[PDB]
């Protein structure tokens, strides 16, 4: 805590601004002693980072970058922290000049020197990290079409079980699907396994009718199992014809009921 | 590029460097001008991420963390950088003072200053993320057994088809299954289907004979399906008893063969 150990030299300091400056990051120091804790140390890096020009940034709060997607808990617990004066660690979403969107890891410490207090920002870019998830994610999808199981049960049986909690984004494989019923005509009976999701929401059931309908032109019977009681009586309220369609409590009741002659 | 823009002060640097002890990255200075570009900056949080003391590393090269983890193309392309004095980015296995291996992520680029030519090395700690894709992997696991359908053909038949590559690690998996099958004795015919797995390990056989036996002794028959012809014949070399177990050439045709009376 000295000239002495620190070791002045003026070459030494542009040296490890260049470093900082050659890979973008954010950090920032501010000065408490100043009115509103106003920034005064700003690397060119931060620029390119935020879309922020040097001048405009310099001078006044990162509270500009919050918008929307900005999390109200975490700006509370950041609140809190600085007055209880202890270091936090929390991840808020943040918004560019041109209204880009994007993720901002935000580390504050306390410093204790010559007395003084001072205050210290750190952004790290979680943008790798989320390219790497999107990574993972795309081979999921070509996985998960793949696995998309294709099992007939018999000569002019075939059936497609559904498990897991079917989201918006998952839809869109489903609606393909519809392509390839249309080359499966050939089976007589589709059973669909409705057991393995643990609940069914109302717009699918109308994608079930709309392929009952597709199905009987085509003259393939449809049908439905692992149907919940409690949801047979809400769905006989809304049309008699739910009941039309042959339910099986399960899959292998189904399976072991079926033949008899 | 100057003391004036630079913004001297003793006070400014400790600041810097507290900063940097806070939160662990490996960020040092080496200095071409002296004898084999020894490092010379070298911070406290440095010491505790690579478990090495400051009076060790200080004076001597990057090099001995280097092991058999190492991986020479890495060591090569960085070779290739500095002699095309041109920055390059490559992730590299280290090894720690006990012994730990981890990953360490180098990012080199060159400085120009007075006329003088300077190196920096960046080291960005991949264990987080490894933490993050170790949390994926559970869920994946506990996805897996999960996922493991069940659905019986019929009364007494049931299938257990397996789709991908069967890794090492995927193994366990299976075995563990070995304890289930017990519970499925019921089931007197059961049906394997290879087809799904790309290819089969000749380990892979000695499992199925083990089954088999099980099996045998419990009053189970054993259905095997989706062999491929080249791979069947090279299996009646090593025993006739091979053949002895049922083979179809898909899953749907022995399913529809099956009934006939
Ligand atoms: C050093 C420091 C850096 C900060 N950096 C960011 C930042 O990069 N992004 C963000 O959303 N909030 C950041 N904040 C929070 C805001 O700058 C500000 O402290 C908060 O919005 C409260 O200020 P206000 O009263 O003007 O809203 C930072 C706070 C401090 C103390
Ligand atoms: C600035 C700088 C930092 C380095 N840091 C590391 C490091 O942390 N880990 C590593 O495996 N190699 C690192 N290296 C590579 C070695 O330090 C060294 O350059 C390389 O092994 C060739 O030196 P040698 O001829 O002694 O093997 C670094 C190289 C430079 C230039």
């Amino acid at each position: 805590g000295a000239s002495f150990q620190s070791f002045g030299i003026p070459g030494q300091l542009e040296v490890i601004k260049k470093a900082l400056d050659h890979v973008r990051v954010g950090v920032v120091i501010t000065d408490p002693a100043l009115e509103d804790n106003p920034i005064v140390y700003v690397n060119q890096g931060f620029v390119q980072m935020t879309g922020y020009e040097t001048e405009e940034i310099l001078g006044k709060n990162c509270r500009f970058l919050q918008g929307k997607h900005t999390d109200p808990a975490e700006v509370d617990n950041i609140r809190t922290a600085l007055q209880n004066k202890e270091p936090v660690t929390v991840q808020i979403q943040n918004y560019k000049k041109d209204g880009t969107m994007f993720w901002n890891e935000l580390n504050i410490d306390p410093m204790e020197i010559e007395d003084k207090t001072y205050f210290v920002g750190i952004q790290n870019d979680i943008t790798k990290q989320k390219e790497y998830e999107k990574l993972l994610e795309d081979s999921l999808t070509e996985i998960t079409a793949l696995s998309t199981p294709i099992v007939p049960i018999r000569n002019g049986i075939s059936a497609l079980p559904l498990v897991g909690n079917l989201t918006e984004e998952r839809f869109n494989s489903i609606v393909c699907t519809l392509t390839n019923i249309l080359s499966t005509s050939k089976d007589d009976y589709l059973i669909i396994d409705l057991s393995g999701l643990a609940q069914v929401n109302e717009q699918t059931a109308d994608q079930i009718f709309k392929l009952s309908h597709l199905l009987k032109l085509t003259g393939t019977e449809l049908i439905i199992t692992g149907i919940k009681p409690e949801l047979a009586m809400k769905m006989n309220k809304l049309d008699a014809n739910f009941s039309s369609l042959k339910t099986y409590s399960n899959v292998k009741d189904a399976v072991k009921v079926l033949p008899i002659m």
